[PDB]
């Protein structure tokens, strides 16, 4: 029922992606000299360096709320892509399936230790 615990299993699945090949056009944000038209399509960047500077700056309260820019950095790969068969979203659809297969135990112990601190 440890209600830190969820910060250090953050810390070491962003570090399992970051060692993932897949997670490379997301390790950093999206370059807008490549991309020129990017910010008129996405409205809010997200990129895993500023998910783990968030983290380590001691700026999530919980790890739903790492969660959700997670999330940003898939569904912006989903809406700035110009086919679903583009390369950069299929590594997305990779990557978002194995965070969401890690994720799911530390937002459910996380929350569970919230019930058991509230009983
Ligand atoms: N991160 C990540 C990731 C891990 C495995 Br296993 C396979 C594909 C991936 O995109």
């Amino acid at each position: 029922y440890d209600i830190q615990a969820w910060k250090k299993q953050c810390e070491e699945l962003l570090n399992l992606i970051f060692q993932c090949e897949d997670s490379e056009p997301f390790r950093q944000p999206v370059d807008l000299l490549e991309y020129p038209d990017y910010r008129d399509i996405i409205d809010t960047p997200m990129d895993f360096a500023t998910v783990r500077e968030t983290l380590e700056a001691g700026n999530y309260e919980s790890p739903m709320e790492l969660c959700k820019d997670v999330r940003l950095i898939f569904s912006n790969s989903k809406a700035y892509t110009p086919s679903k068969r583009s390369r950069i979203y299929s590594m997305s659809l990779r990557l978002s399936a194995f965070f969401e297969e890690h994720i799911s135990s530390v937002l459910s112990d996380y929350k569970s230790a919230l019930r058991f601190h509230k009983r």
